[PDB]
């Protein structure tokens, strides 16, 4: 218990026909490549950005469907978000955070790229 709420008053999981197999439970792990990977979203079309991390603090953002932190880069197409990564040619591991909202509910994403190796 110690939890109270409204008998149909809650938030269900925001829910996704398209995501990358790189996700576990909202962390999305990266390696020294980088990738492309995008969140199709069939139960809410209407979100936008509201986090943005990408020095293991969180920082603003420019507008509401788009961020733009050199490596790293979001765009919302309506109901398609999308996050494209630069390659990592530093010798540090890095992270990023993408929460959104839709009212109700929000997914954090949180990414996680490698280090290079060379």
């Amino acid at each position: 218990g110690c939890e109270l709420s409204d008998p149909d008053g809650l938030a269900d999981p925001m829910k996704w026909s398209k995501v990358p197999s790189g996700l576990k439970n909202g962390e999305l792990k990266v390696e020294a490549e980088g990738g492309s990977s995008l969140f199709a979203c069939k139960n809410y079309k209407s979100f936008w950005i509201s986090s943005v991390k990408e020095e293991g603090k969180f920082k603003e953002n420019t507008s509401y469907k788009e961020f733009d932190g050199g490596w790293y880069l979001v765009k919302i197409e309506d109901n398609e978000l999308k996050v494209i990564i630069n390659r990592n040619e530093t010798n540090a591991s890095r992270s990023f955070t993408v929460c959104v909202e839709a009212g109700n509910a929000f997914d954090e994403f949180k990414f996680v790229q490698d280090a290079a190796k060379q």
